[PDB]
């Protein structure tokens, strides 16, 4: 990587060839890098989902080939595209889930976009994060969540399986091209949400442009919600499952979800300025909404049924349940553990005969299962936090997850987030937490964030990124200039939702950082507008803390009649 290139032609076949393994001299950043691929590909045409992709060299590999305590074999993978005509910009994108997954690496721009930053002639860039769902399949460790059980495998998913990559990306693209990249760009959601956030506090210098949506920067806090709205929830359920433990997925029917979703509209729509099934002032409707007491504005009754349960109303008890599972987790002592939840029309949502299941599908599951089948009940969130986040790691059969949910103890069980044990040097905060406010070095280098964070998420909660912009704009005056926070109402966890869940982020992040033109808003639109019985619904997304405010007259459903501004 220092010694001189081969005496080929740059940015050509030849040169991509010359990056294998004993095809050539190549010195890696890390000694410990394999590459195991380096092949021309030809452009690829558009299809119906995919942008057209130029032709490129691909490179693929694995950094740091190692054995586990646990026996397994880690390494850390990455795939590369450099198109042979390149823009001179360099792009990574995030993972999802809890990673071990290599994707095709043609650099996903997120949004439901069907352009990718390979078919805008950047060079890009992905990686598994350390662990592959394939080999560190565990059955005695809850699957693919498995990596838990390994140290080092854990500090690869925190930070240092980006830190590798991106090192080595960076190497190849200067030796590919004869020169390094003009500017970085890192986009990611969720998981891949986190990892941006994580790069701009602890890796500032990596990327120029980060857009960080719906970021899990308190991951290891979400299995304590879980656990919390699992045991708020199941005063409500209806059934045991296999193992005895209530049925979260019967405490409330689609059609009930419906229910609340209508009533929160009743309260909560018009605050805004205009009744279009959208609650854009997100802070007015938490200020106003109890379903203890608001109604049923289709029976003008109150929502909380005062007798026997029908179509039409919520129990008591479930009305119970979902205060406090919004509410948020607590001590006995009453500290919160994680953050509350926003009241959302986004719950739920009905398109033609489909109710949206993209809320319910975390705390809840799906109605029609005679099994619990909820992210944070049994599923991979909740299996996620007892094998990866809890130290030691508590792996356990799958049919064991739930029934330990449901006995958390809100005084001991959260404090295995910030421990340590044996071996597993550090807290599962400590690699995996991006709290960090202290970003002077990533704004004082050009570095610009774009956040955004649908309001119906029910994984990470769009108050809690709030609470981050709010401690990150004191912690530094002036952080509009280069942070912003865009939150969609209606929007659920990274798409889907009664909202404008669609949007090209990576336009506006290059115009940012390029050409220091600051978002003011950023245009969007709905991939389902059938949730409004309409053919289409553009809006503006707007930089917290402001809200899009309607300007009385034209078409409800078009951008052009909405402006940013400060709630009413
Ligand atoms: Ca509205």
């Amino acid at each position: 990587q220092e010694p001189p290139p081969p005496p080929v032609p740059l940015a050509s076949r030849a040169a991509c060839e010359a990056l294998k393994d004993g095809n050539g001299d190549m010195v890696w950043p890390n000694a410990a890098t394999v590459v195991e691929v380096a092949a021309w590909r030809d452009a690829a045409p558009a299809t119906a989902s995919a942008a057209a992709l130029p032709e490129h060299c691909e490179v693929s590999g694995a950094i740091a080939k190692r054995t586990g305590i646990d026996g397994y074999p880690y390494e850390i993978k990455f795939r590369l595209r450099m198109p042979a005509e390149w823009n001179g910009r360099f792009f990574m994108e995030g993972g999802s889930g809890t990673n071990g997954s290599l994707s095709a690496a043609t650099g996903s721009i997120g949004g439901g976009q069907i352009a990718s930053a390979l078919s805008r002639n950047f060079a890009t860039i992905a990686t598994d994060g350390g662990h592959d769902n394939a080999v560190n399949d565990n059955p005695d460790a809850l699957g693919t969540v498995a990596f838990g059980l390994d140290p080092q495998a854990r500090l690869d998913m925190g930070y240092n399986s980006y830190d590798q990559v991106t090192q080595a990306g960076k190497a190849a693209v200067a030796r590919f091209y004869g020169r390094a990249a003009d500017k970085s760009y890192f986009i990611g959601c969720s998981e891949g949400g986190r990892e941006g956030m994580m790069l701009s506090q602890r890796f500032p210098s990596h990327y120029d442009g980060i857009v960080a949506g719906a970021p899990g920067y308190q991951l290891p806090k979400a299995g304590i919600s879980g656990a919390w709205t699992t045991q708020s929830l199941a005063p409500a359920a209806v059934g045991l499952d296999a193992q005895g433990v209530p049925l979260i997925n019967k405490s409330f029917s689609d059609a009930d979800l419906h229910l609340l979703s209508q009533a929160i509209l009743g309260t909560c729509d018009a605050l805004d300025g205009l009744a279009d099934g959208i609650v854009d002032n997100y802070r007015a409707c938490q200020a106003a909404f109890d379903p203890a007491t608001a109604a049923n504005p289709a029976n003008g009754q109150a929502l909380q049924c005062v007798g026997a349960k029908t179509a039409d109303c919520l129990s008591p008890v479930q009305v119970t349940a979902i205060k406090r599972a919004m509410a948020g987790p607590v001590n006995s002592a009453g500290t919160p553990l994680y953050n509350r939840w926003a009241w959302d029309a986004g719950m739920s949502g009905l398109s033609g005969t489909t109710y949206n299941q993209g809320w319910r599908s975390w705390w809840l599951g799906s109605f029609n299962s005679s099994a619990n089948n909820a992210q944070r009940v049994s599923g991979f969130s909740a299996r996620s936090w007892l094998v990866d986040f809890a130290t030691p790691p508590e792996p356990m059969p799958m049919t064991q997850v739930a029934a330990r949910m449901m006995k958390f103890d809100f005084d001991i069980d959260p404090l295995k987030i910030w421990a340590t044990s044996g071996q597993f040097t550090q807290s599962s905060m400590d690699w995996h937490g991006a709290t960090s406010t202290d970003l002077a070095a990533f704004r004082d280098r050009g570095g610009k964030m774009i956040l955004y964070h649908g309001m119906s998420d029910a994984a990470f909660s769009a108050l809690d990124t709030a609470d981050y912009y709010e401690r990150l704009g004191a912690a530094m005056p002036g952080a509009a200039g280069f942070a912003r926070l865009f939150l969609v109402p209606g929007m659920n966890h990274c798409s889907g939702g009664p909202g404008t869940d669609r949007f090209d982020m990576l336009t506006p992040l290059v115009a940012w950082v390029e050409r220091g033109e600051a978002p003011d808003q950023i245009s969007a639109w709905s991939g389902t507008p059938g949730y409004f019985g309409v053919a289409a619904r553009t809006r503006p997304l707007c930089p917290y803390p402001q809200i899009a405010r309607y300007k009385g007259s034209g078409d409800i459903n078009t951008e052009a009649n909405f402006a940013c501004a400060a709630p009413p």
